[PDB]
């Protein structure tokens, strides 16, 4: 027939990571360090840089096992590599970070499972392996809880608790994936926050990239450069956040995304002219993108500080959820978060005035602080907005009986 | 090969509305108002009515823009139109309701964005675009949070702080649409009240029409005439209501939803004859049919009784909802639902008393209140059933043990 | 095309069943009795077996409706039979466990609309029709809620008051089967615990058998012989807790699921030589497998007591939902749980301290009750472990802040 064809799946990957048929390629580069494997025909090693020299000393690693997998953070070194006729599917930690005199561990699969992905949390390392199965292991080596994946896994990625799980919860048509998300948080209360929600991707694109930010919130890119960001403050929908299409200047290049901060907000990537991925050598340099949400008329005034605005709110959710689940947090960044946006809304508030909008205005008065709104009536009595004055007078008297 | 063929995705549309095609067609029809336009190749004039005239005057627009898309509310009239070679895809509202002298505003969406499907909600807009991205706006002009798509949306229906929106989630086969619902609550506290949730349809049939009753309860029709509910009270399942080929004569006659209502119960639709949507011209009597559960053995007095208390039971859902969300409900109208179920269940007792069948009149006190069950132990002192009457004893006395 | 084929849905199908096509099948067999049909050309017979001939008599009824559907309980016998072209399709209840003169009901389901699948809970029976419709129904006939489902059935199983429905929710390609789970509980609260999640199956299987254990928990098995289990203290995320291929000694030999229990720990199931369903005579002898989740390296000292400690773990989370949900359970089995795995920790961490790895032994403290902490705490004092006495202390310190 003529019509939709299957499109086909994805295969899985390290986020970070260049191809594997690459004589010099990248295992893995983000925010900790960078590790890099160098395989040809007459040796294969295997190298570990940290950012920070004084977190570890250069790693230099003898790949005997022909490792293909690894991930990288401040407590260990996580490498994996596929069965032989042999061997069996092996899963290395070089726990460096140890306070004892044992800094290494490693464990079989069973017969004929084959580790797929790994990913590095906050003491714990997780597998996902061909049998469709997730293992959990401590960075210690312990083995931890076992359960069945939905979907052969597309990526996988950890932070603190928190479980990043990406899988094929179908088939696509079209040039489409048909990808699904399983968000766990593992703490003494295990949490299942996403039950396989489906993940939404540019039309005809594929996963490029998944993660964290540095202050914990589950991010993505996607073929087409579309960076989004889970929405803790919007029913954890997924956000966009970025688009590095933007940046470019032709079809063939392309950003290699390394890591997301929030605060200070800067998208960590390696432009790439003429591929998606750059080259091992020389060494690549990072270049730090902005954030910028998809608004509409963003050239304007109003646009351009809805985007600010809302900008702002998506990324200082992380401050609510550290306080939920007990961590440190500052609450000076809380605090200037909350003053930019009211600065924003002041300002957003006399431009709608200016163009004689005073039912925008109390709108935009919703969104405020009860100083911000009492400080919006007296500017509405000024200027002789009395019916303005008056509508926010109500609005402030509603706000204080919320309380 | 010969076997199951991917189902082609039916296109997005706006409820209530008729096909492009027409000279004279209807952009939305519902309880608000209806919206027509006529578009033929010499002039093009978009005409507004209201049911009650009290709400506004009649609204006359010269659609210069060829908007395609439209929806009414008691605050304002939106509209929309695709991108050209020389204009972006618009967003317009006419916010006839605003206290101010500013009563008109429009965004033109980014490069090569399209609007898809648009809503209306309680002081709020919302826009899904070809971008698979979901756009909010203040009904003022706003723009509010944007979050992605996890498909191309359907057909998309907002109620007070509800937005309802039903994409494809997959591919269908044998004629069957593979659709999924989104269903969210954007007041204060956001809440996804389902995260993509499969939507039930009938096998072979397209979704024909989605909305909220004007109690706030979702429902949506296929195209079968199944017309389906959100069921608060059984995990947010969805229940059918009615069927309209029960209301047909023949295979050509359709019946067409304008309006759901809970209390009184009343489907609101426009009969058709010859074909699946009325024309515009002369104007169609909008028809009222009843709701009918598709119990068994409704002709048989238990199924009848059954019928209709399952049935007053789902749409009195909704006072609870008014409740737990701080909205206004009326107190007498719980105390009637409790009234008129409490005395389905006596006559369903009597029924099963009547049947020599005890133990199923003890399963029917077991939905009575304590009042009814009392007075069901004294009927089953009367008439010499003194082991039914001593099972019913047993019974109010656990349920005062709940308390 | 050469690529990707759609997976044939596969048939609706009753567990503990072997197929129609047999003269003498099983119609069901599980823990409380067996159903065997006996149909040729000259009569049709239904005779029913309890395991506990205290329960109930043995029961002979005479098949003149065919009925082919099947499911038994200590409450009553549930029979259904499609429609024809004279008769509609039947559900037949035999409530023998009825304290009054009427043990028997039977209803119709209105036309076109044939029965699928049958479960059976307490005092409650669902029905999974072809019109995508769930009906429920009391054990003495009075029609309960309906709600739609989101596609075809697979199999259905009840507990208490719990329902687990499997259905097919997509198209699986390259013999992949596409299901999804919904699991309900119908007390005077109603949950839907599971919105259809995905359902994990191993590669190119199809679903074999579901139902729950004893005590309560949903579990199912796939063609391959893997035996899932619901992990509620893992975010309500699928385990694998047997393989029944490991007790196989070829690819013929099958095991055919019949019940199981969680305390003692045993798979009830039948022997199969040469195909997947055993002949209905001469009577099959019911093997008691042991469970094993899949762990790493098992034959080691340490992957065995890991693979105890967990399935310990998980085979008494069933006591938590008793609790929770004001069942009645054994305050000794949960005594006796706790003190199988800290014994089993206590083992570990001197296994690892006998391997010099200190850091382990903490991430297996972090498991112990604070009983055992301190106990761990004096054996690292013992053996001149002087690091690891400190590290302990200190996390005795924070266990006692957490409370």
């Amino acid at each position: 027939y003529d019509g939709p064809m299957p499109t086909p799946r994805q295969k899985p990957f390290q986020s970070g990571s260049t191809p594997l048929h690459l004589t010099h390629r990248f295992m893995v580069w983000n925010s900790i360090g960078i590790i890099r494997c160098y395989n040809d025909e007459q040796d294969n090693a295997i190298d570990v840089e940290f950012h920070d020299t004084s977190i570890h000393h250069a790693t230099h690693l003898s790949n005997t096992l022909n490792y293909t997998i690894a991930d990288l953070s401040h407590e260990a070194i996580l490498l994996a590599c596929e069965s032989t006729d042999e061997l069996a599917s092996k899963l290395h930690c070089l726990h460096f970070s140890s306070w004892d005199s044992s800094k290494e561990w490693i464990i079989d699969l069973p017969q004929n499972e084959d580790i797929e992905a790994i990913c590095l949390g906050q003491g714990w390392a997780a597998a996902a392996t061909s049998a469709l199965l997730l293992r959990l292991f401590t960075i210690g080596g312990v083995q931890k809880e076992v359960f069945s994946l939905a979907g052969p896994v597309v990526s996988m990625a950890g932070h603190g608790e928190q479980l990043f799980i990406v899988y094929h919860r179908g088939t696509g048509f079209d040039g489409d994936q048909c990808l699904g998300v399983q968000l766990l948080e593992l703490g003494k209360k295990k949490k299942q926050i996403l039950h396989g929600d489906p993940l939404p991707l540019t039309r005809k694109s594929y996963l490029a990239w998944i993660g964290f930010s540095a202050e914990g919130t589950p991010c993505y890119v996607d073929s087409e450069g579309i960076v989004r960001m889970l929405n803790r403050g919007l029913g954890n929908t997924w956000t966009p956040i970025c688009n590095t299409r933007e940046h470019c200047k032709g079809k063939s290049d392309h950003y290699w995304v390394v890591g997301i901060h929030e605060n200070p907000q800067q998208l960590r990537c390696i432009p790439c002219k003429g591929s998606r991925f750059p080259p091992t050598l020389p060494r690549p340099a990072v270049a730090i993108l902005s954030f910028k949400l998809p608004y509409c008329q963003i050239a304007t005034e109003k646009g351009q500080m809805e985007e600010q605005f809302w900008r702002s709110v998506i990324f200082h959710n992380h401050l609510d959820y550290l306080a939920k689940n007990g961590y440190e947090y500052e609450e000076s960044t809380k605090n200037q978060a909350t003053k930019e946006q009211q600065e924003l809304l002041m300002k957003m508030l006399a431009l709608s005035c200016k163009l004689e909008r005073e039912f925008r205005c109390v709108e935009l008065a919703d969104l405020m602080t009860q100083n911000a709104v009492n400080l919006a009536i007296k500017y509405a009595s000024r200027s002789r907005k009395l019916i303005l004055a008056q509508k926010l007078s109500e609005l402030a008297v509603e706000k204080a009986a919320e309380l």
